[PDB]
């Protein structure tokens, strides 16, 4: 399962952020990994422009914080992207020195962080094939699909319920606030979605 | 640390070009290029092939199924120039690689690069159409070593399929896309040698 990883729990801080607060900025020194024990994570960069846009989400049971841990030719790496708090979390805290000793007497710590690595780097390269090759209206459409099927999705009698804005999918797609509406508008108007201001119902996907 | 892995692992060699791992084939082996260079390509449902990047010697692929308990391939791999691999089953890895973590730290760093440089790719595609894609593509192959210095400016040589590849649209599109660029007094086209203007 994950009992491997108690040695490594019993080692943590444990810190709360409310909704919106920066865990992480990009840019930083990178000394200490966490790991979410309750709530939700996003992960943000910023485009060409300085824009910010969303990569994804992580949840209970994800580590975040590990990738500065390895280091390109052996020296100091910076914080690859802003991790914020999603809704209120609480996170263990620990030192790369402590998880270095802890995985270095238990190897299946680096196992897990390597499948949790392994699946963001095929989701990434999924949402590069999605930029790519799908317009606004197939990027929205995919990426209500693709909330449906990850963790903070709901089931609901006509599908599946998810709680997103708008502008959060048009950070998301890589579009403006205004048409990221107007495809929601007209994938309602096509049975794909409601939009209930802080959640959207998906149908069809149960 | 070094020759240790290797030992246990088959040596084949892929001439330039071919497929080494196809996307969507079950995932049972782990693969070392000791020498050579890969490319990493996705496709869409229409066919459409997208390069994501670039693996050379030093690297291990086909390693994203190995933490599974159930994967199949995430992209094909192709061999850019003639390689040779070296090959170990996923389940002879995972016994040798129970308590050797200085292997296991040397995969999560390759793989943290890699995110590190999709996520990149990501930021860079987002906001940008197609003709502004294929417009930096060609910037960019002006300042390649492969480039020849033009007296309006540089000159590359490759086709509308490579772009295609690059941008991740079709050939017709890249040369509706081109048309387009000439229009704008960017490029001109002279067939497989074009010309980009003004570039510095
Ligand atoms: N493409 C991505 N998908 C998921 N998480 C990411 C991605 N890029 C960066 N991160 C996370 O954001 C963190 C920022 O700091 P680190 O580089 O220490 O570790 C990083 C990862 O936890
Ligand atoms: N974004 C990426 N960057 C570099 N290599 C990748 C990327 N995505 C997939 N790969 C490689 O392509 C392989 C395809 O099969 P696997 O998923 O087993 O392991 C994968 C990695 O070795
Ligand atoms: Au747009």
């Amino acid at each position: 399962k994950l009992k491997h990883l108690d040695k490594l729990l019993a080692h943590c801080h444990r810190r709360r952020y409310t909704a919106k607060s920066t865990i992480i900025y990009a840019g930083d020194r990178c000394e200490t990994l966490f790991f979410i024990i309750k709530g939700s994570v996003t992960i943000l960069i910023e485009d060409d422009d300085g824009r910010e846009m969303i990569i994804g989400y992580l949840n209970s049971g994800d580590f975040f914080g590990e990738l500065g841990l390895f280091e390109k030719e052996g020296s100091e790496q910076e914080r690859s992207a802003w991790v914020r708090a999603k809704v209120e979390c609480e996170v263990a805290e620990i030192s790369y020195a402590k998880f270095r000793e802890l995985s270095q007497q238990d190897s299946e710590i680096l196992y897990t962080l390597g499948s949790q690595m392994a699946d963001r780097l095929r989701k990434t390269t999924r949402k590069v094939g999605d930029l790519a090759f799908l317009d606004v209206t197939g990027r929205v459409a995919r990426t209500l699909l693709d909330l449906c099927q990850q963790p903070d999705a709901m089931t609901h009698p006509d599908g599946m319920q998810i709680k997103i804005t708008r502008q959060e999918i048009g950070r998301i797609v890589g579009c403006s606030r205004e048409m990221v509406g107007r495809v929601l508008k007209s994938l309602e108007e096509q049975g794909l979605v409601h939009v209930k201001g802080k959640t959207m119902v998906v149908f069809g996907t149960r």
